[PDB]
């Protein structure tokens, strides 16, 4: 039965999510009304970045983790076809074309994480100190790992603004809802025949 | 399993399944296509029968198991002017004009054969079905209440607030309502110390 | 030179509404407040409708009355695109299958105009009652011109629905703006070479 | 015309064109291209501009013209959520990082080359150009702030600020301020008694 089945996958990520948050450093360190509201700011962000980077070994698809991999339907509306085809060209295809690597992608979702203009924040430069360090590191391995691309790091950070603008439409058209939920409720459905 | 009430939404969702199969002529319907006209109208086919079930009570939106919501917690929410919009369009209007239970039958029927979703593969057997079921409404509306010629008409003409209403209620902003619910589901994520053990 | 002569059109437009607006019965009885009430509320709709009906004479595209016949293009947003798409199934192509005229599709503006749910109205029932008015002598109308379609009257009324989801849409993605107004902004443009 | 200006944001319109020529190597693009990036653009290149331009001035927005906006007007109209963003996540980090001219105009260029509009013939050259520019935007960088290493990276990473920013000034609600001066302009067309004669 399909609803609360659905609530169980929701309640698994962000389990998740909030699990791999903790392992970044210094992320619990910071105040406790701090890490919620970074969690929350960033929830879709950090998790399009995750399914858009495993989704690296699709054709056309977005792979969930669960092993599920997803396509765009007959009867989607503009909205979640569009935050279909805007994965696969603004990050899927560019992540894979320049084989964007996991310790690069670790490093961009705790720049993501680490937000200072997320609203509410106790110490807003606190946070801005944190998010100096990831990328700063990340710097460094990208000049290290692949010297002979001196770009690279910028081609990372830049693929950012993108995240941005699939994160609201994603929030926007319940996309998450959907991915996870479409298929135990169209399933489901055909028990009326 | 205990915490996970609530989410007991599918029992609303078996129900309304249920209701669609009884119609004439639904299970007629290519399976693609009825799995279409309810993802599509499920929305509307809710609220416009907690408007209709509404009316029995002097205020407020009765969702179900008498459960009661008055303007106070709505707009407590943040979510008063889609309150006040299924109050002033759909339950002040069905009130006053006594839509009776054959008439929000006949509606919800006209709002699961909606031969505009995207994705059907017989279109024109849905439009069909629909013109059967309102050319019956208006049979049934000028039988029972002769008196009033604009009966029918008036019916049809709410089915637009709905639509507007439905849309609204799909909203993500109005979803999470809960603000204090979600980082106190979230803190307690985050307390937990079970990583604190790891040989 | 682009903006302002889109303003222009915008101006010229929405006089002409008010326009067909005063020439309906009993439109400028009503206080004046009201008047204005009731074309914020409707100016999208009454657009639309208005567009689509034109546009019966064209296939595949939108027609504006300044003869500019408009169509979809490459570089639209999902959404702009989408509207178009909306207008010419649930519109144009049906006010097309069944034919529906002029007298019409007026009796179903000025259904649309007296919205008796447009908020602030100093007397909502009295725009009840003249829309009430107007669309019994629209079924009077279609009882006599075509006796053989008993449905027909019911099938108008039918599409407004679809008018309020386009009307909203329009609404959110700028629709108007981007019809009268991307020929002059391209155009002008190209005298950037 | 007489009472038409405002719309005279055409000059607004023009300088831009004007400055995109300049940058090197636009004018090379295909010229639908170039139309596509600018329809794509214009919206962050105006807002990252005013922004900037308002850093100097000790509150508030410096439009255009001397012209000043305050958080006063700004929420009176009820748009104070956009205001606010705008100079907290732009104009307060502009200020406080002295971002100059030069690397606004680096930032800018980086936004006019963006490589994900859609409709473009040719995208690769697109995203060759941004290269090039923040290529050079971090060798400014490292010349003129030695001291900060970490500068050229905080100057890219307003770049999503400045992006949902933009979005959220295109929505309808946000244009379609002047409450008072809509029913003004509709009144004053209903009141025109010029069908009065009619022979
Ligand atoms: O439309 C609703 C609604 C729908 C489904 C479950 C709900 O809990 C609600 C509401 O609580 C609700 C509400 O509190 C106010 C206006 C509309 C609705
Ligand atoms: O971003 C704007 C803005 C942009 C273009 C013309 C304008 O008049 C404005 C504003 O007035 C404005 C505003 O008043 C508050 C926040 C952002 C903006």
């Amino acid at each position: 039965d399909p609803v609360t089945n659905i609530c169980q996958a929701a309640d698994k990520q962000l389990f998740t999510l909030v699990e791999w948050a903790k392992r970044i450093p210094h992320f619990s360190e910071l105040p406790l009304d701090d890490q919620v509201i970074l969690l929350r700011a960033g929830w879709n962000e950090l998790l399009i970045a995750s399914f858009s980077h495993r989704s690296i070994a699709v054709k056309d698809g977005i792979l969930l983790a669960t092993g599920l991999h997803v396509h765009r339907n007959s009867a989607h509306s503009a909205g979640v076809g569009a935050i279909f085809d805007r994965v696969l060209t603004e990050l899927v295809s560019k992540m894979r074309d320049m084989q964007m690597d996991k310790t690069e992608l670790g490093c961009l979702r705790a720049i993501v994480l680490f937000n200072p203009d997320s609203k509410g924040l106790s110490n807003p430069a606190e946070v801005e100190a944190l998010r100096e360090k990831v990328y700063a590191s990340l710097e460094a391995y990208c000049k290290h790992k692949y010297p002979e691309q001196p770009g690279r790091f910028a081609k990372l950070l830049l693929r950012l603004p993108a995240l941005r603008s699939i994160g609201l439409k994603c929030l926007e058209h319940l996309f998450f809802f959907k991915l996870i939920g479409d298929t135990p409720i169209d399933t489901f459905l055909m028990e009326m025949l």
